[PDB]
């Protein structure tokens, strides 16, 4: 009769020989009393949290027990392309690969998930996706709420939809090629609709949207504010109190949010403008997880002042990079007709034959031209020296978070307007659809044609269509 527990994630820390193991697997997981087979990171879906400390490295070592190839990407993570587990870094089935992660950023919840050359979204559909908590001197000072899984936890919310048989039901095709894949089941750290229990005081929800294309809006039933700390990169100068929470797909943002005695009530995701996104149940708000009070205190604070963000630098004399994202029209369209005759009117609520491979949707999606070329990296940016990407979406109406490895950036135009203020810190995605975003960016590690730096479209089936490039990062100017 009850609501199932908030499944928390391990956190995860070195031994005494400095190595994290991860083991990707196929697993069994339950929804609704259905069995669907699962992948996991030490376990049967989702994964751990990895803990990391700034100025530390450790070693990874990531074994592949699937029977396909895969990538580990390092979301957020400002390290060398070596490691950065873009497309390039294949672990074969059967297969171990280790990787050394130097950090050298600040405190901030990053994630990790597969990367797999045009099979991105099918693997993280599938389960694959765990986190990363980097910590460093200046955040434990602030004593926020610290108890993991008590009153500092992972909200990792994806939506799924399943076969009759039970299996997860995952395809990439024309339709999802378009507007992305979505379902009509909403997960919690893996579960539906849990229940987690919270002391008296300051509880600290770790967000993480982790839907292949589905943007989530998080809010609270009845009305209390969410006070944002932090986004990907990490702390806000200061505490930005909101009541609705927009999260687009692969974005984190830390809030805190007040538990008081006697007074249950719901995180919720509120119905998006998003095409395809507000079909039944997803209409209306809908539940994430129950907040259950403990009358027990709760010893976190919420400080006036969390960090120190850095003036934005002068943009005169930055190199622009411009990169268009594109879609095939044809293509476009008839991804759209199918949801239209599939779902109807609500497909928007808010807002035959074989031609050969010219007109294979694969390759419909693209950036500058070009559908994503794994053996041509598009340039070489600069290391150590901010740069203006100007991303522009443009020519067509879908939503694009877009996500630019080996950094976290300052956003200055976020599609067409200044940003707000909780998006205005440390960011490694952009909102792009139908307008122009300009970021900020610098690249303070190596990453060479053989293991390039990606950057790319996270409404994943957009990505596995060829919407992203790669780029390199060797060294500065050499010039003047």
């Amino acid at each position: 009769a009850e609501r199932p527990t908030l499944p928390i994630p391990d956190l995860l820390t070195t031994d005494a020989r400095n190595r994290i193991q991860l083991t990707i697997g196929a697993g069994q997981s339950t929804f609704g009393g259905k069995t669907a087979t699962t992948w996991g990171y030490n376990g049967n879906l989702l994964g751990p949290a990895v803990k990391l400390q700034r100025g530390k490295a450790v070693t990874v070592d990531i074994y592949n027990q699937l029977t396909e190839e895969t990538t580990l990407h390092w979301h957020g993570l400002e390290v060398p392309g070596e490691v950065d587990g873009g497309p390039q870094g294949i672990i074969p089935p059967g297969g171990k690969r280790s990787v050394t992660l130097n950090v050298d950023q600040p405190a901030a919840t990053c994630w990790f998930h597969p990367h797999q050359h045009g099979k991105t979204g099918r693997q993280v559909a599938m389960g694959l996706a765990g986190l990363v908590v980097i910590e460093d001197d200046e955040i434990l000072k602030l004593m926020l709420p610290k108890q993991w899984g008590i009153d500092d936890v992972p909200v990792i919310v994806q939506d799924k939809k399943f076969s009759a048989d039970g299996q997860i039901d995952y395809q990439l095709d024309v339709m999802t090629a378009a507007v992305g894949w979505f379902g009509d089941t909403l997960l919690t750290n893996g579960a539906i609709y849990p229940q987690h229990a919270a002391p008296r005081g300051w509880l600290r929800l770790r967000l993480l949207n982790g839907c292949n294309a589905r943007s989530l809006n998080f809010a609270t039933s009845d009305n209390r504010p969410l006070y944002v700390i932090a986004s990907d990169g990490g702390l806000l100068p200061e505490p930005v109190k909101v009541s609705e929470l927009p999260v687009l797909m692969g974005e984190r943002f830390e809030v805190l949010v007040e538990v008081n005695d006697n007074k249950p009530f719901d995180l919720v995701t509120l119905p998006v403008s998003q095409m395809g996104m507000a079909i039944a149940p997803f209409d209306k708000p809908h539940p994430v997880m129950r907040i259950q009070p403990i009358a027990i205190s709760a010893s976190g604070a919420l400080p006036d002042t969390l960090s120190s963000l850095p003036a934005l630098p002068s943009l005169e004399g930055l190199t622009v990079r411009k990169l268009q994202l594109s879609m095939d029209p044809m293509l476009d369209m008839m991804g759209m007709q199918m949801l239209m005759e599939k779902y109807g009117d609500q497909a928007m609520a808010g807002m035959h034959m074989n031609h050969g491979g010219k007109f294979d949707f694969h390759h419909a999606n693209k950036i500058n031209g070009q559908a994503f070329d794994m053996n041509k990296p598009m340039f070489a940016a600069a290391k150590g020296q901010y740069e203006r990407w100007v991303i522009s979406g443009v020519g067509d109406m879908m939503l694009h978070p877009f996500h630019i490895h080996g950094t976290q950036f300052r956003i200055l135009s976020e599609n067409g307007k200044p940003p707000a203020a909780h998006r205005a810190g440390w960011k490694d995605t952009v909102k792009v659809e139908g307008n122009v975003s300009e970021v900020l960016v610098k690249f303070n590690h190596d990453a060479p044609k053989e293991h390039a730096y990606m950057a790319h479209c996270h409404l994943l089936e957009h990505e596995d269509t060829g919407m992203m490039l790669g780029f390199t990062v060797l060294q500065g100017d050499h010039g003047l």
